[PDB]
């Protein structure tokens, strides 16, 4: 009814030289996985990224970005490390929080994946506000043009545009998936930690590009809330959907990121309760209309266990919301739980809706395509 993408205490990765990575799971396995991100290509291939937390579930720990690839509809997976941390600090070196896009970049189908990178910081990234930007931080971008088989680093100007801004201590993708606009523009939702002198600690925004190499920041900022967020393209707006303790928040920009205003069809429509949680938000066509599909946790215990990871439909015209499927109807592991990522595709006449999510330190996959008629009708 499901498959395991990455098995907690059940995977063995190799490093760049081909030596095994001895984690703290049983038998020297990778201990824990978090923060899944997925896409589906024009060939039907599914690629899933996650934080491979070799030693512990903690955010401040030794982490590589794993990638899993399935060509059989999610039944079986081939796995590797896509992005290695710098191996400065055996406790703390890390790459974190993947956000991915599958896109047509000047004719070439490309998977992009963006992760934050730290080495010696022993605290959460929001603690580091003294510098513009933090010297321990980077935001790195990798690509594949071979359907997810190989990844290579992309040289970008992302660090430069953050430095030039001068009011950002660190930036990170919004977690899960970014998007390619109908005109071809690449867009990553972002989270930013502002420098200490800015009265808002966190903001949301996006970065955009034509070629995947040269990126830009818009001039405005959206309120941060819990900062993890996704963007959809709708009706001549970019619309975000942001983590927040309690009710999720959604804003729209009609001027390509200069200004943001509340988006009534999604704002305050789903409750994640205490702490909030990352959620995934995408669009799915229905005729010449769109529906938003959204995944996040109901959090019945009002805590970090983030129970009941659920799929919702948002009617973008009426503002109705309904629960489609509580696809992980379980209490999570409070060491780190609740995150998810959706992926919709129509290849020829075959429509697929997939999800990956956190399940007790593992990453699981489900094919949710049977729900498509219900979601599409919600317009
Ligand atoms: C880069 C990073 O730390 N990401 C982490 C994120 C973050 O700490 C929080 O959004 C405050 O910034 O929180 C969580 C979480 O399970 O809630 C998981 C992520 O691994």
């Amino acid at each position: 009814e499901k498959s395991v993408v990455f098995k907690a205490e059940g995977e063995h990765f190799t490093d760049q030289k081909g030596n095994t990575i001895v984690g703290s799971g049983s038998g020297g396995t990778t201990k824990y996985f978090r923060i899944p991100a997925m896409c589906t290509t024009s060939k039907g291939t599914i690629v899933v990224f996650a934080d491979a937390r070799h030693n512990t579930a903690s955010d401040q720990s030794f982490i590589d970005t794993a990638a899993a690839r399935s060509t059989d509809g999610g039944k079986t997976w081939n796995k590797k490390i896509a992005i290695y941390n710098d191996r400065v600090n055996s406790k703390l070196s890390r790459v974190m929080s993947p956000t991915c896009i599958v896109a047509n970049i000047q004719g070439r189908e490309t998977i992009l994946v963006m992760v934050g990178k730290w080495n010696n910081n022993d605290k959460t990234w929001g603690a580091y506000r003294d510098k513009a930007p933090d010297t321990d931080w980077d935001l790195v971008l990798y690509k594949s043009t071979d359907d997810g088989v190989t990844f290579s680093k992309v040289e970008t100007n992302i660090h430069d545009i953050v430095t030039k801004n001068g009011t950002i201590s660190a930036m990170l993708g919004g977690v899960g998936s970014g998007l390619q606009l109908n005109d071809g523009k690449l867009v990553f939702p972002v989270q930013m930690v502002r420098t200490k002198n800015i009265t808002t600690v966190l903001n949301t925004s996006f970065i955009y590009s034509t070629d995947g190499i040269t990126w830009s920041l818009p001039s405005g900022y959206c309120e941060g809330f819990g900062s993890e967020n996704n963007i959809i393209e709708f009706n001549a707006s970019l619309v975000n959907n942001i983590r927040n303790s309690g009710l999720r928040r959604s804003f729209e920009t009609k001027d390509f990121g200069k200004t943001w205003t509340e988006f009534p069809p999604m704002d305050k429509k789903v409750d994640n309760r205490n702490h909030g949680v990352q959620g995934s938000t995408i669009t799915i066509p229905s005729g010449n209309k769109l529906v938003a599909a959204h995944s996040s946790a109901q959090n019945k215990n009002n805590d970090y266990t983030r129970s009941d990871i659920s799929l919702y439909a948002h009617n973008l015209y009426s503002g109705e919301v309904k629960l489609i499927d509580d696809f992980y109807p379980k209490v999570g592991n409070a060491s780190g739980a609740g995150y998810s990522c959706l992926s919709y595709r129509k290849n020829v006449d075959k429509e697929t809706l997939y999800v990956v999510y956190e399940a007790n330190g593992s990453i699981e996959f489900q094919d949710l395509s049977r729900h498509l008629p219900v979601i599409k009708s919600y317009n």
